[PDB]
């Protein structure tokens, strides 16, 4: 049961470094993209949210060339964001992938520099000035940035719903516990059909 | 490397509704903290940093009784809170389990009221008060509170050091699955014998 | 123009209500005093929170506390807290750290943990409480006028809530500062009424 | 004293709309700009700062043409921005002034919509990730943007420096009273020539 102006759709790096051939990062996630069929899967549930008149949000993720905006050490995931020169702003592998390329009334959503949409971005800001209370979740990767956004939605009291197959990781096994185990924990975990089905 | 001015041990969720029988929540965490040695490994480490004169912060969670400080309505981890009635205020449950009872000094976090502990907490607010920028994480559970404190730790810029060998969770698979595959990306994980080691 | 408030979706948060600020003897009720008497905000907060309760709307504290040595803070701070800690003002398990008799939270009333700033969202549960109880707005009142108000007021209109400044609710160290504060600041982050507004609305 | 591996210098809205002739919001500025010098003393500061090694940060305020970004009835000082048609991304008001234009290296903060530099950016994650503690601000507006940065910066536990004489409000009346009264309250207040002295 969805209220569409109560409602927004968040779209999280959807970049061609992830699910494009040639993208730095697209190889790791290839096997997961193919499994699910989620980009295909994206593409209907953004097309039913555009015709009942509910937003989409873009969140990619960029640096500003040669890192300056963060540690010159990182540990962790952006170590890899680091040293595999992965979503520099202004490149073919930050944009947004053309099947999904933003088109009028979409919002881009600004700043994503980590993986929690809602810890480096204007995402809270937007939601909570439009009155939206209803977010629903697609992009990579599963158990990482959908994750981290995924969590700290629910410690803010949106109804999270997270689209099962509109979601890639870099495993199959990390996509498929995250989704049994994590997801029921935050979120309302639904498949792009049912999320169709109530968008209509 | 540790430097004791500059590092906290925050310790989520060491109370009785998890760690002893009797607790709403201890049959769901039993095997897994008897598999893992959690309680002893804590106990260990707590040990060492009081020797070091490294700050113990508790953070527990609890609830005005009647859960009015809740949506009518919940979904996801916390109606399981609710619908068990676990962590009320004031009592035996939300009581810190008597072999880690706050000691002089130890600081008790308050507010905790959702997963992510910076999430309702004045957690952050005293560690960049006090100027903490390393932080290690125990308790409970795995892949739920630990997971997004420690999360939330990352994006805001602290060195987090997750105990493989400190926390526990309502399976040994859930419990695998985050420190193999999540805990690399967004903490330093170590066992309580290296952070003994360090804190000496 | 006329004030329309749903019970369901409104909350009263009522700011540093303790002994410290309120009371004779507090530390910080001299610096108060006569903004305090000038406004009558003690009990103008009275009679909008029995209002409050007899619509059915929530009542939120957020005293303010610290652990006796100040631990849990910088040892060398500066600004506003510096005050507080010097002053020893605020100390958790004495008379001035506890609400004030006239406003005692009684059934139901829920108590804000966490307070260790000005900002009432940046140290406590206030935003995952309001978030989780479906609260979209906030009628606020309390101490200081362009500290704790203030930086609550800001805050709370950047996390997109309805914000409410009850400007006969709220006392400062200077009625200069106070009414400044309330002429040129609360107007930017608010919608400001007075207690009798807010009580017609109420009803 | 300032360590420059640890401090970053902070712009807050040095675009055309406010700073420049034919700028929507510059007329209502005007008077407090000539007032305090504090165009040509932030250049000076900057150029101080660049010397020093100092990360400069500008924070620009931008909104998607038509503000469908935010809520159709807004209320407060933004409604003031909607309606002044003001800061529409890509024009020219959005734009940095000339004389402060970002020069390799400089951060340019992403997403600002509010008031509060901190509640819509990727500020505190940059600051964090660079490991920095203090930061000095200056910029537009002294009783309103500056000021809810300020408090913010304070309340997360950042040793902030408010430059006097590099910020500009709508009324002098409120530019002299917010420096006087709410300014001492959170920050170190410092003149440019102050803090060019530590820089050097």
């Amino acid at each position: 049961e969805l209220d569409p102006a109560r409602t927004a759709i968040v779209l999280i790096e959807y970049q061609n470094e992830f699910t494009s051939d040639g993208g730095v990062l697209h190889g790791a996630v290839a096997d997961v993209m193919q499994h699910t069929g989620m980009l295909a899967n994206t593409v209907a549930v953004v097309d039913a949210a555009r015709q009942a008149g509910v937003p989409i949000m873009h969140a990619p993720i960029t640096f500003a060339e040669g890192y300056g905006e963060l540690t010159r050490h990182p540990y962790g995931i952006l170590k890899g964001v680091v040293d595999g020169k992965a979503f520099v702003k202004g490149t073919w592998g930050a944009a947004i992938v053309d099947e999904l390329a933003p088109v009028n009334g979409d919002i881009v959503i600004e700043g994503k520099r980590g993986l929690d949409t809602f810890a480096s971005t204007n995402l809270d800001f937007i939601l909570r000035s439009k009155g939206v209370d209803t977010i629903v979740l697609g992009g990579f990767l599963t158990n990482c940035c959908v994750e981290s956004t995924m969590r700290t939605g629910y410690e803010r009291g949106f109804r999270v719903i997270t689209l099962t197959d509109c979601v890639a990781a870099t495993s199959q096994e990390e996509h498929n516990n995250a989704i049994s185990y994590d997801f029921p924990m935050f979120s309302v975990p639904m498949t792009s059909a049912d999320v169709i089905a109530a968008l209509e």
